[PDB]
């Protein structure tokens, strides 16, 4: 595609077509990449502003028995300096069948938990490497 977008070592690729979670993340899989992580301010900050407001699935989703969130591209999920990416009072569980995150809100507060089934555009994130 020629629709991917460069921010700090990494090629994102925003959906024009929503899909489930999982067959979005398999979309991302099937272009080299994942749906994507969130591992510092100035990405949370790039990710929103582009998302212009529209929900977006991201690489969000519950790991082991504990339920603990985790991403799916396999960076270690950083649970202390996530806090702050979560929208007030998420991630809430809505009818105990959340267990998907998407970015929602445009703000740096900006993830919420969804159901996975539930169609959304979607995120891709792919490493430049030479
Ligand atoms: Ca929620
Ligand atoms: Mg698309």
């Amino acid at each position: 595609s020629q629709g991917w977008k460069y921010f700090k070592g990494n090629f994102y690729y925003f959906s024009l077509i929503p899909k489930t979670w999982y067959s979005a993340e398999q979309f991302c899989v099937s272009r080299n990449s994942h749906l994507t992580s969130v591992t510092s301010e100035s990405e949370q900050e790039f990710l929103y502003k582009t998302a212009g407001g529209l929900i977006y699935w991201i690489g969000l989703t519950k790991a082991g028995m504990e339920g603990d969130w985790s991403w799916v591209d396999d960076t270690p999920f950083n649970k202390v300096q996530s806090a702050r990416f979560w929208i007030p009072g998420e991630p809430n569980n809505a009818g105990n069948n959340e267990h998907c995150g998407n970015i929602k809100a445009p703000s740096l507060q900006a993830w919420n938990d969804a159901p996975c089934d539930k169609t959304f555009l979607f995120i891709c994130k792919r490493p430049y490497v030479p």
